[PDB]
């Protein structure tokens, strides 16, 4: 007696480097106007969060989907799936979402993570989360009116966390460059928000940019290799204000078969959602001594 | 007493950063020597064969690149304690026969109680350096007149330079009276009694102090409308600590302030730490962007 819901992927806005923010109208229609939309990555999962016309959660219409870029000209297709609380697929079963007629609000999360007691998701450091963002018009939450089957056109989603990337190049005298099991440890970042603090995500609440601490850390254990023998390591970090504090970055690398450790102490940092904080480091041999040199672009606003 | 006619040996200018086996004969081997700048002063510091100060043979000279070759000529002069000429009334140097050690300073600053000169931030000092063979202290044996060939001199402080470019939407870019203020650099006021310059002591690379600061009020303009500001800074260990650069600029007629926080820096004598900062308009908002270049060593 209901209606089958066929959701159509809207893609995502990938993470970009910082540049001075649009201090304008909430919601912002100008920040993403010239931003390209990428296809949702093949094998990723999305959670469809349904609300009634009064913006109240409808747990019964909560559905998870598996992405397969199997459409016309490599387009994305969404397959009903069953996931764990972290959004990883656990079973085969493809049960379609059937809904009654009416007007509903809907939000998206990727990975298809489980909703907590406060109506949002549990998110720490060392993870990415694409979702509905009320900060921009392009990604803002939409309503659908349901009248056999109906096509649900999904708006594009955007990153809720910051991203840090380290490219480590093999410089003068470096023949072999690998990651140690200890990898890259980022320290002095935001400690993840408590489950006792209220967050009304459906009405526009977003992760705060509060002061990080000496005890919160994240470890990157995996890196990819470029043709030039350089390593690329990346991770998600929660939005954190460390403008008055330091963020230490410890790189544990195996240079020419010997274990080494290098520390980058980074002061004056404002890590925000949807941005990449890219670093390019080079391991060199000066005499017999191994050094790490790095470079990175920095942006600061007028204080006056 | 023999008349001393000193002949300028030039100087090794400040370069961008790029080991230890003292004295080092390899660091400066392919480095070019510049002529001492016209109007600058040099102070001659004389010691006996046992390396004891001879205050009576202390002399200051004024540089004039008037030499029959295009060379620097040294004219006896009278200076203030900061090395500025107060009179160019030339009284030549006359010395008795024997063996003497000699050191050079530029500007011709006055020697303090410890036998060195008072140096702070916001100044350059060229001098004799025992760290390199080319600039190391020499002895002279005096036997009517004698020509004293001076070895080249080199910088005792670090140098910082900021090039501020006029980026997208920037029509006018000037310095405010507040200019560029650098803090978190070595404290000149943190005194050492343990300074024996004649036997090879050099300025320590101390951890900086936020209380220690310097202000650049003057800048030059490049053809592309960019500004160039620079200053001397005493050797600073900003590897684990930061240097703060506050740039007070007038962008398109409005006063602005930007903070650069720099880290992973070991600022040493004779080196230039150069920054290229661009003032941009993103929407209506003005930003400053630059590139960090840091280095760190293996701890293992
Ligand atoms: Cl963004
Ligand atoms: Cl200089
Ligand atoms: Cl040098």
């Amino acid at each position: 007696d209901r209606v089958r819901i066929d959701p159509v992927a809207g893609g995502y806005y990938p993470s970009i480097s910082p540049s001075a923010q649009t201090r304008g109208a909430t919601p912002d229609g100008e920040t993403l106007k010239d931003r390209p939309i990428f296809l949702l990555e093949d094998g990723s999962t999305i959670r469809l969060v349904v609300y009634d016309d009064a913006k109240n959660l409808l747990e019964e219409y909560s559905k998870a989907y598996l992405v397969r870029n199997a459409g016309t000209s490599g387009s994305s297709l969404l397959y009903p799936c069953e996931v764990d609380d972290n959004g990883a697929v656990i079973s085969s079963s493809s049960t379609p979402l059937y809904m009654k007629a009416g007007t509903y609000y809907f939000r998206i999360l990727s990975p298809a993570k489980a909703l907590n007691s406060k109506g949002f998701v549990n998110i720490g450091n060392g993870e990415y989360l694409l979702a509905t963002d009320d900060r921009y018009t392009q990604t803002a939450m939409t309503a659908v009116t349901i009248t056999n089957v109906q096509t649900l056109y999904l708006p594009p989603i955007i990153n809720q966390t910051a991203r840090m990337q380290f490219t480590v190049r093999a410089g003068e005298g470096v023949h072999t460059l690998e990651m140690l099991a200890e990898g890259i440890e980022i320290s002095g970042i935001q400690q993840p928000l408590d489950n006792t603090t209220s967050f009304d995500w459906v009405n526009g609440d977003v992760l705060p940019v509060k002061v990080g601490d000496q005890s919160a850390s994240v470890r990157i254990t995996q890196a990819t290799r470029n043709a030039d023998n350089s390593l690329v390591a990346h991770t998600g970090v929660l939005p954190t204000d460390a403008r008055s504090h330091s963020i230490s970055v410890l790189l544990n690398l195996k240079v020419n078969g010997n274990p080494t450790q290098y520390q980058m102490l980074l002061t004056g940092l404002y890590l925000t959602a949807g941005h990449s904080y890219n670093y390019t480091a080079t391991v060199k041999i000066s005499n017999g001594v191994t050094v790490l040199t790095w470079q990175n672009r920095s942006w600061t606003e007028n204080v006056v």
